[PDB]
């Protein structure tokens, strides 16, 4: 009686992973997911070879997240039978950010694969998690990377052949903050259940979730109005809008249907010993891995991440509870995070002046 | 708590000069036109068509707000807009200009009457009854009520895709997907509002979740099958973003107020006169639908005198019988079969 999903995807990717022995049902669902994500958050395309590149970037990141052993962006440049530099070139060759985005993506595969493997207990991840909680601006920069937000703004530009359009770093940070805030606001109860740490409103105060969503949505509406008559920038708004919650309704990866076409929770609704032993013998906290990766910070890490890990890896703050061998913010850090959120509107109006010259 | 500030292009900023409504209302209305248009037509190439579409929606919004203010019969000049002129700006040079004019005038016609004293009259009683004659008929009329093929039409227009069109049967399936997606998500809200135009007032509540899943699957199949044709992506995008997501995205809806949750809250003279204007006002077939269906074909089916007295926390149209409920059930159950006949590129994977 109850609908079983059949997986649809274009034949371009249907014979990918010919070298990987995953059940054929699971390949289909990975391919379906990659197609569904692409179409939801990049709904317009002109360049099909770029669209397909992006699909392959998502395929790898799904597999990276499900069996981290398989996807070691440090070890080789051939991942799951794909040429990673070549696939990224297929997407970004001619675009202003190619170099910085290839670094963005490799950081994503590093942290994702390490988070979904024995290397979760390793110095590198430990230092990533502590550096998350360093400041709210740091949190969002790193949240951006975990979600491939600025990476997907670029790929959206790219896939519509908009090879000349780009953004200040301040702008990228506001755009991704809007998307990540929208997404984490909608996904709050799902993140709490499954015990997800990379969630804005696990750090930011819960009492401001509804206002933050309201303001981020209003500002993106404002920003879209300001950019009216420039269909090219409509693709940057589209990424942020569809990413920011709607994909929960549209992609089979999410549970809209299994949860009776509801999102969220009303006010009146209900609320590895041996793996840790045998990992310590294999010296899981590999500092030589960490230092080796800090050495390759021009290849594997986004601009400033190496300096972020070195300064914040052990936690800057004295009263904050950090990860030792996520972060529980102290009350003075909770208040500064709160202050950073509460003045979101000013912060975005500074970086995007066009918001104040409406008519 | 959050007090909305309204954003919209300047182009329509000084629309409705002629009309005397408070500037905030006009701000909310322009906002909704802009937001609906960006949500369900998220790409454009031709700005002057985009803006016509926004004007098409502005008028539609007010028709629903105050029907008395938009009477598409009375005159072709509504709220200082020339309807035929806006429609021409949007659809001139495109396959369905003439058909989409009718589509829209029906929408204004029916929405005005729904939201006015004319809800007690003979046209609307015949409309409500006609809705429930047949499931095919239901989806065709619901299509018009939601401007589904109108907006598929508009989305091609706004992207200068003047050569692209679909058969009646493809429009019927395209809009059935979109309207089944939307009416499955909005079930409880439609029921609270005593709506007549809700798919699951008529189709069975225990197929609501499955029908959504099935429509979302086939739309993914159609999308995949349309791989490498980014013109047709504009069509998929309309059905996808219309079929639920607008509830999250538009300030028209109550996602923020509901704490970022979804689904967790006897005179004949006018009727006759408009049926004689069927070429201008009614979509191809609606006259026959209204004439054959207006009084009800079925006899175990429970109708009403007028649909005028305002209802709440219950659907406010024909209550189908044991036998009609089963033929409707069956029309739903073969949805996948019907969609595969109409778009054979589905089974040819
Ligand atoms: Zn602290
Ligand atoms: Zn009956």
């Amino acid at each position: 009686k109850e609908h079983q999903d059949t997986w649809y995807y274009p034949p371009d990717i249907a014979n990918d992973l010919q070298s990987i022995n995953l059940p054929a049902e699971l390949k289909g669902e990975i391919f379906a997911c990659a197609w569904e994500y692409t179409r939801c958050v990049i709904p317009n395309y002109t360049n099909w070879n770029r669209y397909v590149a992006f699909m392959r970037i998502i395929i790898m990141g799904i597999i990276a997240e499900f069996r981290g052993e398989m996807v070691d962006v440090t070890a080789s440049n051939n991942l799951l039978g794909y040429d990673l530099d070549a696939t990224l070139a297929a997407l970004f060759e001619g675009t202003p950010g190619h170099k910085e985005m290839a670094r963005e993506y490799k950081t994503f595969l590093l942290i994702t694969a390490d988070k979904a493997s024995e290397r979760r207990d390793g110095e590198l991840f430990r230092r990533y998690v502590n550096a998350l909680a360093q400041s709210p601006r740091h949190w969002f920069r790193m949240r951006d990377c975990d979600a491939l937000a600025r990476f997907t703004i670029a790929s959206a530009l790219a896939c519509n052949d908009l090879d000349d359009i780009w953004f200040t770093e301040d702008q990228f940070e506001i755009l991704t903050e809007i998307g990540d805030t929208l997404y984490d606001a909608v996904a709050f109860y799902k993140h709490r259940a499954e015990g997800e740490t990379n969630s804005t409103f696990a750090y930011m105060p819960e009492d401001l979730r509804i206002k933050a969503y309201s303001e981020c949505r209003e500002i993106l509406w404002a920003l879209d109005a300001a950019w009216a008559r420039n269909p090219k920038l409509a693709n940057v708004i589209n990424f942020v809008r569809f990413f920011g919650g709607p994909i929960h309704m549209m992609m089979r990866r999410y549970r809209f249907v299994e949860e009776n076409l509801t999102i969220g929770k009303s006010e009146t609704d209900k609320v590895k010993l041996w793996n840790r032993v045998d990992a310590n013998k294999r010296s899981v906290l590999n500092t030589q891995r960490y230092k080796a990766l800090i050495a390759r910070s021009e290849e594997l890490m986004f601009p400033g991440l190496a300096e972020f890990l070195e300064m914040g890896g052990d936690g800057i703050c004295d009263k904050c509870k950090y990860r030792e061998s996520g972060v529980e913010l102290c009350s003075e850090c909770r208040l500064s995070w709160r202050k950073y959120l509460e003045c979101f509107v000013e912060r975005a109006t500074k970086v995007f002046p066009e918001l104040k010259t409406h008519f």
